[PDB]
DNA sequence: TGCTTCCTGCCAATAACG
DNA sequence: CGTTATTGGCAGGAAGCA
């Protein structure tokens, strides 16, 4: 299913299909799903499936154009990450990976999945 | 070149187990 | 229902479009 690779005490593990490396045994799970379809995540609006269930997810708030991410700079908000940081780098001039919090991620509230 | 989606370490939430 | 296993949300850089 994979198979180990170990160098200088660090363990890899290595899709047998790709051959990609993971850190963690359970992210090579996650990830061999593309290559099985055991298990199957199909959009809840429309015909589209996906391999991994966050992907499901991340599409489906498409669907419902909810806006989660908001910049507090100026109270503009966004369906996701990218747009938000690209607001942020672009108008404001500030990286929101850096040590201070420009933004706030509201609750997924159009549709049900685990909260914080 | 600028959206659009993908990727994977991390680990809190959820579930499976028993 | 206490202990263990699994799920998948998140960041934010990569890769994929056109
Ligand atoms: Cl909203
Ligand atoms: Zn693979
Ligand atoms: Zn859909
Ligand atoms: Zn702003």
């Amino acid at each position: 299913d994979h198979y180990e690779l170990i160098v200088d005490g660090r363990v890899y593990y290595i899709c047998i299909v790709c051959k990609r490396s993971y850190v963690c045994l359970t992210s090579l799970r996650r990830h061999f799903n593309i290559h099985s379809w055991e298990k199957k995540y199909p959009c809840r609006y429309c015909e589209k499936v996906f391999p991994l269930a966050e992907y499901r997810t991340k599409h489906e708030i498409h669907h419902t154009g909810e806006r989660r991410y908001q910049c507090l700079a100026c109270g503009k908000s966004f369906i996701n990450y990218q747009f938000m940081s690209s607001h942020i780098k672009s108008v404001h001039s500030q990286d929101p990976s850096g040590d201070s919090k420009l933004y706030r991620l509201h609750p997924c509230r159009s549709l049900q999945i685990r909260q914080y």
